[PDB]
RNA sequence: AGUAG
């Protein structure tokens, strides 16, 4: 029943209007929004902005620190042991203490290398023997720190840590730049130096490992990438909460480096640095001695003694990986050299990229990712015909120069931007090579940009700068309605008081003339497409009951209710389902749910978004009610917008480049012809077809608009339905989310409430909000909810602007080929220009003036001009304001079809995966880890990377992964020990390699090693029947034995298929609000009644309260309920794979103590028909997009696997309705199940009429119904075999397999 | 002092 509602009429606005306007329009001299390119202009700039900014900021001359941890190495570097400090920091203290000290951090040095070597035997066997064997003592407190009081600390020593606890340099100077630059240069020099058979792994041997491991396995920048992996290593160490209040004293190399750790605040807090001091060698390596607190003379050498220096989390999870990123991104870059040029890059260049790679991964700050993320920007800017480039150059000062890389970083970006606009082959960025392609030049400063951390802003200025943006827009809003009355503003200007104004035309208000007439033009394509449209339309299920879908019940954010304080509290939307089906009697449609929450006013807050950005975003978390208005006007919108060809975002990812090729290709096709222009009598003009390609970006897509468009775009849209409720439901639900409340978060309130005066800056922003905790917001439609709805209202501006421009000129037979996706668009004006000198154009455009049509004054020069203006003006007309920054006017399509818009079919920089692989991990046991890593990698690999580059980055993870869970040789759970097997024959959830070549991880899944193991065992066992392949049975049988604990298939991560050891990193001790309403035994005989709801979800309020209830008595929803910072997670895993008891056996003991567990049931293992039995059951040039279909589900099913299952165990009429609801195909549950049973009958000897069968095949099946979008060369085909077969002809990079 | 601004 869908309810009556009001709804709007038509106003009868004529096209003729429109194009009566637009001829008084095309008439007179209008700006060209963006500007010419030309390296004049480009240096000019460049210039000018240096000129102004010597007056902008208050000049420094002392250049601030850039190098985070200072090093030095002379010789090879040997990873650091246990066995190696005791010796080691021996040696480097009695060095140290063979120093004069002069500043008070070097008296600090001299006094923990004096306080460390007077440490007593025991002292010192307490501070390096393991947590096991530890014993306190006087001394040394904690296993590896000792302990140090004020006492024996000095004077200079004590002032120091008393101490403890805007500016920028001449860029337009000339002396200042190049001193920068030698500086830079001189340590990209030291990092530099060189320190004193399955067929992929020939071609790595040969070609990968040949020009790339081999020459960097011998520089400094290879080995400091070590050393700082050790420094990073016992900081994490030392920043735990018992360790982090005493003082360390750390050695490296063979005593030349020395890291002294201070008294710090433990890490596991939000707001800790660690600190310390290295005094290390002079020498060739990371060394800035302009930086260092002192250089401490001694006889043969002299050591350079550090500053205190403070590392958050987030810059030491990132240094510890500095060698990994480093080594990923020259990968990468070798990868694209070695298609741009095809040859493999020499001995020379590798290296230095290297080296800059590492240089920027160790150098985690922000002021050198905002430069790197202009660039990105500025390079399609400087390489277009027309574009924005003096704003983008006016925002790159827009910052300090404070250090030396900011000075040779510019100056590096200055060269090459003045370059770029002077060809108008691409020079490079890093090394000093040319390229022949576009996408080399902009990949190489992606990559760059990319090995910067995500969230080095700081806090409260990102959440501050998040909430401004919102105010201002919505305060610009209110003083729009000051002038001209709310009903003009909410219901727009008609034209007919635009031309008396004209200035009507800017952004957050919009013509009503031009809205109905941009509906009517989509009504044209809508109108041959009624039925299709419709049958889209009804597909959306709207009678389906709200919170039975899991976009509903999922753990994503949304606000709560008003609280007493007056903030809105936050929740996941599993706790408000909860909330509203114990208050309500009925579980009800999405329409049903309208019409109550109807009356509530739409409330929203913010949360920052961590991204990798100048003016971080933020995501915004609206209640209940506001998520279902935005449910029902996406839900909508959505089914019309997928039937509509030229409206991205609705594509399923591998047809969106399917489409823009296609799109491209039409306008080629359109080009190769030539256009006759009639004349008085006979006289033909031949015009020459040309293209000018324009990409797009609009400003403040949300943020500038004004949601009141869409209520009379609706109004107008053809649908198809027999009646207009639902279209009038949906102008209600625009309606109602016209106004919201914003409320400001918790941390700006709450430290505003701190600050002893308040900026006039920020005095108006706390003027928005009365109350001090919320304020009013009208128009804008909170930034990501109305995308696919504002995307096609983008299309209908721009088809009007084509009906416009074909009725002001119809003589010239344009081409228009547009392609929209959210703000990000292609525009592909279609000109003519004159075949000949021109002179007979001329003189047919001024006679077409004098007869009296004056809008071809703006169509003699540049034609492709006047398309452009008038098309950014009937956009305007609907509140769309192209960027005239980050907007590219282009002949070739090389400047888009690099980028191809911002969505997440554009590929994702594949190493934006690759380096993310190294981090953001489950933290749910090796096995878990170790899986998401190799899937990442896998993902990578399937967007674009090749095998050999791909292969690399699996070996780096699994070593990262090993190292952070201890599963490595001579070191905490090492397999080999404890048990008799070797390494590689131990399956992974117990520890092993579980390393394959990318192909393996490929074409089968991950973990599908344990499979050829246990394969392997049992055949071993059949066959052959000797002891030694009976010990791997034995660990499976252990594996089964503890995984018989979890049920429901309660699994988040990857399926071993033989079971997985259990670990819990964290446990929120803080039980969730309606976690505890059924007692705890009842959710365990609810969970045996109801055996259905295993799998679909319940379509009940009571059957569908228990069902929330026990998800949310799950120990692992709750685990991914309160793992909100990963880095905590990644930083808590080094200190938990040791003694911590973090995995229960049913006894909560150490994973150390599993493998003497598994060796003694594996040694007192008897074979048995069950075990046979289940073990047998166990064993049962043009890029394109194509998908990679690995499994898939048996055709003559038709039913979607749970929901039969369900079927099987149905006996109460609740569950029997609810698999009727779920099931797509209902009528055919039957035919399935004995399609099941026929089926078990041939693989298994088990009968699935008694239970625990089908729970087997079910994650199987649904690994098979994962389809992924793979990137192809373009001559592969669409089936599984053809995308793997190309796979195999990559292995090579410069040398063809066919 | 450092991170950040
Ligand atoms: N994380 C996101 N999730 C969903 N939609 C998003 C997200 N980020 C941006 N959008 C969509 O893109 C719009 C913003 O586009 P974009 O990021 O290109 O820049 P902008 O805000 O329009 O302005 P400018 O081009 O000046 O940066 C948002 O209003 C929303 O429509
Ligand atoms: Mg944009
Ligand atoms: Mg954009």
């Amino acid at each position: 029943y869908i309810p009556d509602y009001k709804g709007m009429e038509p106003i009868g606005a004529n096209i003729e209007d429109l194009v009566d306007y637009s001829k008084d329009w095309l008439s007179r001299a209008r700006n060209f929004s963006f500007f010419e390119v030309k390296g004049t202009a480009v240096f000019e700039c460049f210039n000018s902005n240096e000129a102004n900014h010597c007056q902008r900021y208050p000049m420094s001359r002392k250049p601030r620190n850039f190098l985070l941890i200072q090093c030095s190495l002379i010789t090879s570097y040997k990873p650091a042991t246990t066995l190696s400090d005791q010796i080691d920091s021996r040696r480097a203290c009695s060095y140290i203490l063979n120093l004069i000290p002069d500043t008070p951090a070097s008296y600090l040095i001299h006094d923990m290398a004096y306080r460390y070597i007077n440490l007593t035997r025991e002292d010192m066997i307490n501070y390096y023997a393991p947590r096991i064997q530890f014993k306190q003592t006087q001394n040394v407190r904690e296993p590896g720190t000792f302990k140090l009081t004020s006492s024996m600390l000095r004077a200079e020593s004590k002032a120091m840590l008393d101490l403890l606890n805007i500016e920028s340099l001449n860029i337009a100077s000339h002396i200042v730049q190049s001193e920068s630059v030698s500086l830079i240069t001189k340590i990209l020099s030291d990092l530099e130096l060189n320190i004193t058979d399955t067929v992929l792994d020939k071609f790595f041997q040969n070609e990968t490992q040949k020009y790339l491991i081999d020459v960097l396995k011998k520089t400094t920048a290879w080995h400091i990438g070590h050393l700082i992996r050790d420094i990073t290593e016992s900081l994490i160490a030392h920043s735990g909460l018992k360790r982090s209040k005493y003082w360390s004293l750390h050695s490296y190399n063979n005593g030349n480096v020395i890291l002294f750790i201070l008294p710090s605040k433990s890490l596991e807090v939000a707001g800790s640095f660690i600190r310390f001091i290295t005094v290390f060698r002079i020498g060739p390596g990371l060394v800035d001695k302009d930086n260092l607190d002192t250089i401490l003379i001694d006889g043969d050498s002299q050591w350079g003694v550090s500053k205190v220096m403070s590392i958050d989390l987030n810059r030491l999870l990132a240094l510890n990986i500095a060698f990994e990123k480093a080594l990923i991104a020259t990968a990468t870059w070798f990868q694209y050299y070695t298609e741009d040029q095809g040859q493999f890059p020499l001995q020379y260049a590798i290296r230095s990229v290297f080296a800059n790679h590492f240089l920027l991964a160790i150098c985690q700050k922000m002021k050198l990712c905002a430069i790197f993320d202009n660039l990105r920007y500025l390079i399609p800017a400087v390489t277009s015909l027309y574009s924005g480039f003096p704003s983008l150059i006016e925002k790159l000062f827009e910052r300090p120069f404070k250090s030396s890389l900011e000075v040779y970083i510019y100056y590096n970006i200055k060269s090459l931007l003045v370059a770029l606009a002077q060809n108008n082959v691409y020079p490079s960025f890093m090394s000093r090579i040319v390229y022949k392609h576009y996408r080399s030049l902009i990949s190489e400063v992606t990559t760059c940009f990319f090995l910067f951390e995500k969230g080095l802003h700081g806090n409260m200025n990102e959440e501050a700068k998040i909430h401004l943006e919102t105010v201002e827009w919505a305060l610009k809003f209110r003083e729009k309605e000051e002038k001209y009355g709310e009903s003009l503003v909410e219901n727009g200007y008609m034209m007919w008081e635009l031309r008396a104004n004209a200035e009507l035309a800017e952004q957050q208000l919009y013509c009503q003339d031009a809205i109905e007439l941009a509906a009517i033009e989509l009504n044209k394509v809508l109108a041959t497409k009624s039925s299709v449209v419709a049958n889209s339309i009804l597909s959306k299920n709207w009678e389906e009951p709200y919170f039975s879908q899991t976009r509903n019940i999922s753990l994503k954010g949304m606000s709560g209710q008003v609280q007493e304080d007056g903030h809105l509290s936050s929740s996941v939307t599993i706790i408000e389902a909860i909330r509203y089906l114990s208050n309500s009697r009925h579980n009800p449609s999405l329409l049903k749910l309208y019409e109550e929450t109807r009356e509530q006013k739409a409330m929203a807050r913010i949360v920052r978004k961590y991204q990798r950005t100048e003016a971080d975003r933020g995501f915004f978390i609206t209640t209940l009610p506001t998520r279902c208005r935005l449910e029902i006007i996406e839900d909508y919108y959505d089914a019309i917008a997928k039937n509509i060809s030229e409206e991205y975002i609705s594509y399923g990812g591998e047809k969106k480049i399917l489409a823009i090729q296609g799109a491209l290709e039409k306008a080629l096709r359109w080009a190769s012809g030539e256009s006759f222009i009639e004349l008085s009598n006979h006289k033909f003009i031949r015009m020459k077809r040309k293209l000018m390609y324009v990409s797009a970006d609009a400003t403040k897509w949300s943020p500038g608009d004004n949601s009141a468009k869409f209520r009379r775009f609706t109004s107008m849209l053809h649908n198809g339905l027999p009646n207009n409720k639902l279209k009038n439901c949906v102008i209600d639900a625009l309606k109602q989310v016209y106004k919201t409340d914003f409320f400001m978060s918790r941390k700006l309130r709450n430290y505003i409430d701190s600050m002893e005066s308040l900026d006039p800056h920020i005095k108006q922003f706390l003027d928005f909000f009365p109350d001090g905790h919320h304020g009013e917001v009208k128009g804008n439609w909170l930034q990501g909810n109305l995308n696919k709805c504002s995307s096609l209202f983008g299309v209908a501006m721009s088809l009007l602007f084509k009906q416009v421009w074909t009725n002001l000129f119809p003589e010239l037979d344009c081409f228009f080929e547009f392609a929209h996706h959210s703000d990000d668009a292609l525009f592909i004006y279609g000109y003519l220009e004159p075949v000949d000198d021109g002179t007979d154009w001329f003189l047919f455009v001024s006679q077409q003036i004098q007869a009296g049509h004056l809008h071809w004054f703006s169509v003699n020069t540049e034609m492709w001009k006047s398309m452009f203006n008038l098309h950014e003006h009937i956009l305007l007309l609907g509140s769309i304001k192209i960027s005239p920054k980050k907007t590219t006017v282009s002949p070739t399509n090389a400047e888009f079809l690099s980028t191809f818009f911002e969505g997440c079919a554009v590929s994702i920089p594949f190493v934006k995966i690759l380096l993310g692989s190294l981090s953001d991990l489950p933290g749910l046991g090796y096995f878990d880890d170790l899986a998401a890593a190799q899937s990442r990698c896998v993902k990578a690999l399937d967007l674009g990377a090749s095998p050999q580059v791909a292969q690399l980055a699996v070996a780096l993870c699994t070593s990262k992964v090993e190292r952070l869970y201890g599963t490595a040789p001579g070191m905490v759970n090492h397999p080999a020990a404890y048990l008799q097997v070797k390494h590689t024959d131990t399956p992974i959830p117990l520890g092993g390699n579980g390393a394959m070549s990318i192909m393996e991880l490929a074409t089968a899944g991950i973990g599908m090693s344990d499979k050829n193991l246990l394969k392997r065992a049992l055949l071993g066992y059949s066959h052959k029947r000797q002891k030694s392949m009976l010990y791997i049975l034995g660990l499976f049988k252990f594996l089964m034995k503890l995984s018989d604990e979890t049920f429901q298939h309660e699994r988040l991560g990857q399926f071993s298929f033989i079971g997985k050891v259990q670990w819990k990193i964290f446990t929120p001790k803080s039980e969730f609000e309606f976690a505890d309403m059924y007692t705890s035994k009842f959710l365990e005989l609810w969970s045996s009644q109801h055996v259905t709801y295993d799998y679909i979800i319940p379509k009940g309020r009571d059957n569908l309260l228990i069902y929330l209830v026990r998800k949310l008595n799950d120990p692992s929803i709750v685990t991914a309920m309160t793992m909100q910072s990963p880095l905590q997670l990644r930083f808590r895993m080094q200190a938990k794979q040791h003694m911590k008891v973090c995995r229960l056996d049913g006894e909560w003991v150490t994973f150390r103590e599993v493998l003497a567990a598994a060796n003694s049931f594996a040694e007192n293992y008897s074979a048995t028909s069950q075990d046979m039995d289940l073990f047998q059951t166990l064993t049962s040039r043009a890029k394109v997009a194509r998908t990679f279909t690995v499994r898939e589900k048996d055709q003559i099913i038709q039913n979607s696997i749970p929901a039969v299952i369900g079927y099987k165990f149905a006996v109460t009429v609740e569950e029997m309705s609810d698999v009727l609801d779920t099931a797509k195909f209902p009528d055919s549950l039957s035919v399935d199940l004995k399609t099941m049973k026929d089926g078990v009958y041939r693989e298994l000897g088990l009968d699935i009429s008694l239970p625990d069968v089908m729970k087997r095949i079910a994650p199987m099946l649904y690994k098979s119904s994962k389809s992924r979008v793979v990137i192809v060369q373009g001559n592969v085909e669409g089936t599984a075999e053809a995308i793997c077969r190309y796979w195999l002809k990559s292995m090579s990079l410069v040398k063809t397999i066919r």
